[PDB]
């Protein structure tokens, strides 16, 4: 009922390789661990045109349904998506994400449209870090 | 590589209410005279939220270019947002999410058409699309 643009740019930077950072938005299992509390469909298919549908809850609240499509893959450099996030009945919002990796220097942009996400997003980097030598 | 992120808005009002110029966005036979052509190579359009819209031209026996998008949310008479990539030939130039409102002008229709871009290495084709665009509203008005 009301739209709000915003386009933030967050970098954060990994000592690993830029091959590995690649790994962890790649590897269909790697972003099951970190996900990109049950969980009821779950699709994957990291290619342009490709979707990864994703149903869950937590804790038996509401469910929350997220829909990505792949736009462009530059190997082991560069992943651009748009998604949906919707929790409701209530759609949340829509957004084309780039996430650069020059070489590791990830920098994640987020062009979003919201019916505040920038705070979770460096965080998101932050468990980045995590499962960043988990192997 | 290289990526330039940008975004441009263009406000445009219309005589029109809004049913009728939301329905210029959703009728797929109204929505081929102002951005399409379509009678003497490809689209298809479906409009519902995950589905999309696929269109293929070329000018002369020039590069093809393609452009594919898909829906991800609508709401009746008020909004329209879609995400779609764009590609002439084999290089793929840009992806971006687009957004357009419509809110009530008493008697007219406000709409204030938003894109949220990614133009893809070297090419910033942003300057170019928006004058486009703005083209395109302009054409809307006169289908209208």
């Amino acid at each position: 009922h009301s739209v709000i643009h915003s386009t933030f740019t967050i970098e954060r930077t990994y000592p690993q390789s830029p091959d590995r950072v690649f790994h962890a938005f790649a590897d269909k299992a790697t972003v099951r661990r970190w996900r990109v509390f049950t969980v009821a469909e779950f699709s994957f298919d990291f290619r342009v045109g490709g979707g990864e549908v994703s149903r869950f809850s937590y804790g038996g609240g509401p469910e929350v349904r997220l829909d990505a499509q792949f736009q462009d893959i530059v190997p082991d450099q560069r992943i651009v998506f748009s998604y949906r996030m919707a929790i409701g009945p209530q759609p949340m919002s829509a957004s084309l994400t780039t996430v650069e990796l020059t070489p590791t220097r990830l920098t994640y942009t987020e062009q979003g449209a919201f019916f505040g996400r920038e705070e979770g997003t460096r965080g998101l980097l932050e468990a980045l870090a995590a499962e960043l030598q988990k192997w």
